[PDB]
Order: structure tokens, then C-alpha cells, then sequence
């Protein structure tokens, strides 16, 4: 089990994705090999799991809580953090990560807060969700326009493909605001973009509210909500990976799912050390009165 973080994988040959002949064992090995990358996000944050016991051709279980865990190493958080439910979950090691895969996990989504203080988010996320019939170039322009606004606000943002159909923007914040304050700020950004360019942006959820447009989704900033971890896999055809990218290579992208679990190695080799999110951990910013004035 040297390639699976010491974890025994049952039914190693069952297929997670028949389209590319990706087995459960392959998925487990990917998580062992890149555990450190995924842990850059998962290590100190509560995590929600997307489990697919029958692969992507079957259905998916979105799990936040668990009473009994068969994942050696997985941490069960204090029930007081979410009364009336079994413990929340936290993965802090490769063993726990691979163990989750052994138990059917395909996706890992994290909270916008870390164990240091789960009542003060350390980031907010903006997910640009497009109409399933909108040209990719539209998402490209929408991303640039969103980044320009963030720059004017004086906020450093970190971009990554979603592995699905849109782009994700992570904005770190000092732990000086409550959940509501941060979510409302994110919503204010969405609404601002919607008022400036209503033909491009929407600040209201629901497909019928973004026909031929892009919804600047701020709802993942609700306490308990979560966002796909950078470098993690999506339970979709081709097993796409969510990949951090440089703003300078944004217009060179052709989709939000160009990279997958097998092409990630090529991506890492091409970068050869270059880290799109090199300045993430060192970023120190907070919500200011000036930012609220601009919005």
C-alpha cells in the first residue's frame, strides 16, 4: 500500500469513470501522490465529501456530517459547531484523504474558515457560474472584469478553474469579520457587477436568472457551505481537476476542465516550480470602509 498512503483499497478495479477507464485504485493513488497539494487547502479546514459508490455513472452523496467514520485518521469536529447533526469532518493527512477515497469519496470541498477560528472566515469565494449555452470567451471576459474590480478594491485574488464550467476566485481575508459580514460583502461585489454590466452579470441565483449571462455566485460564503479544493477531482466525465492559474494565462485557457487527474502531472512539470498561488498564504487584507464606498 506504498502508493496509497498505507491504506488498503477494496474493489480496486471498479471504475470511477468508464470513459477513460479510471479505476478506484487509480483515484486512490492520485490522492496519495498529490496529498500534500490537496492538503494546502484541506489541512486546517472542515471538509464536505462528495461520494460516488458506483462511480460517476451512479449517483452522488454530498456529506457534511458522520457519526461513525471508517477512515483511519479522519477528524470528527465538535458537534457544538453545528447542533442537531453528527460531527463535521476534517482531513489533515494523506492517510485520511486516501481513506476517504476508499470509502467512496471523489470530491472534497472546504469551508471558508479554518480551525483557528471557525466563526471568522479567512477567505471568501466568488464562483462565476455561466449559462450552459454561453461561449467560453464570455467567461474569459467576465473573469478579467471581475479581477479588475477586485484590483480597484485593493484585494488580491487567486484564480482556479472549477473543473466544471466556470472559474473560481478565492480572496483571503484576515479573521476580523463574522460570517454574515463576509457573505454580505461578497454579495455586494456580485450586485455591483450586475448593476455595472447587467447584460453580462447576474447577482441572483437560479438558471432562469442568468440566461445568456453569468451568475457571480456568492452563496458558497454561507456558513456550512464549501468550495472544491484546489488540485482536487470533480466527479464528472474525464475526471477534471480544479487548477490554480496565473492571471496572465487566463486568456490562453480554452475551458474550465482542460486538465484532469492524468494530465495534472504534465501541468506541474510545465510549471516547473512556478506557483500561481505563491503569494496566497502571505496575503494580508481586510474589508475596509473604502471598499464599501466603491461598491
Amino acid at each position: 500500500r506504498a502508493a496509497t498512503a498505507g491504506v488498503r483499497i477494496s474493489h480496486p478495479q471498479r471504475l470511477i469513470d468508464p470513459s477513460i477507464q479510471a479505476s478506484k485504485l487509480e483515484l486512490a493513488e492520485f490522492h496519495a501522490r498529490y496529498a500534500d497539494l490537496l492538503l494546502r487547502d484541506l489541512r486546517e479546514r472542515p471538509v464536505s465529501l462528495v461520494r460516488g459508490p458506483d462511480g460517476i455513472g451512479g449517483e452522488l452523496f454530498f456529506q457534511k456530517h458522520a457519526a461513525r467514520l471508517k477512515i483511519p485518521g479522519i477528524v470528527q469536529l465538535d458537534p457544538a459547531l453545528d447542533p442537531g447533526h453528527p460531527p463535521l469532518l476534517q482531513i489533515r493527512s494523506a492517510e485520511a484523504l486516501v481513506g476517504a477515497v476508499q470509502m467512496g469519496s471523489i470530491e472534497f470541498h472546504t469551508w471558508n474558515a479554518s480551525l483557528a477560528n471557525l466563526e471568522r472566515p479567512d477567505r471568501f469565494v466568488l464562483d462565476l457560474d455561466p449559462d450552459p449555452a454561453l461561449p467560453w470567451k464570455r467567461m474569459l471576459e467576465a473573469t478579467q472584469l471581475s479581477l479588475t474590480l477586485l484590483d480597484e478594491l485593493g484585494l488580491r485574488a487567486f484564480l482556479k478553474t472549477s473543473g466544471g464550467k466556470g472559474m473560481h476566485l478565492l480572496v483571503p481575508l484576515e479573521r476580523r469579520h463574522g460570517w454574515d459580514e463576509v457573505k454580505d460583502f461578497a454579495q455586494a461585489i456580485s450586485q455591483h457587477l450586475a448593476r455595472l454590466m447587467p447584460e453580462r452579470f447576474s447577482a441572483v441565483s437560479g438558471p432562469r436568472n442568468r440566461v445568456g449571462k453569468i451568475f457571480v455566485d456568492y452563496l458558497r460564503n454561507s456558513r456550512g457551505a464549501s468550495t472544491v479544493a484546489a488540485y482536487s477531482v470533480r466527479a464528472r466525465e474525464g475526471l477534471p481537476v480544479s487548477v490554480p492559474v496565473f492571471r496572465e494565462e487566463l486568456d490562453s485557457l480554452q475551458g474550465a476542465n482542460q486538465w484532469n487527474l492524468r494530465s495534472l502531472p504534465q501541468r506541474l512539470d510545465e510549471l516547473a516550480g512556478d506557483d500561481p498561488w505563491a503569494d496566497y498564504a502571505g496575503t494580508r487584507q481586510r474589508i475596509s470602509a473604502a471598499m464599501r464606498r466603491q461598491l
